[PDB]
């Protein structure tokens, strides 16, 4: 089972809009199958489809379609590892203007 170790924002942080989010796993995860939920104030912000940039396949990259505006961040993750388990977790971070 791939569990969350790290990810850029921070959980709990307070940052300038990132460019992109990027979870990073005790497990290789499968970017096709693997399903994020970016919202903002409980309402869905729309992403790309997911990536893992290392052969390795331990960071995956969630790209918002548009710029992130300022407020309060909540991603919802459904992960599906490399040995193919799936797991499921939750965080939030602020963006600040």
């Amino acid at each position: 089972h791939a569990h969350l170790k790290s990810a850029t924002p921070a959980a709990d942080s307070t940052v300038a809009a990132p460019a992109d989010l990027r979870l990073t796993f005790s497990e290789g995860v499968e970017a096709t199958f693997t399903k994020v939920s970016l919202s903002k104030d409980g309402t869905e912000v729309a992403i790309k489809g997911l990536e893992t940039p290392d052969a390795d396949k331990k960071t995956l990259v969630v790209t918002p379609a548009a710029p992130l505006a300022a407020g309060n961040y909540k991603v919802v993750w459904n992960a599906v590892s490399v040995d193919t388990f799936k797991s499921n977790g939750e965080y939030s971070f602020k963006v600040k203007k």
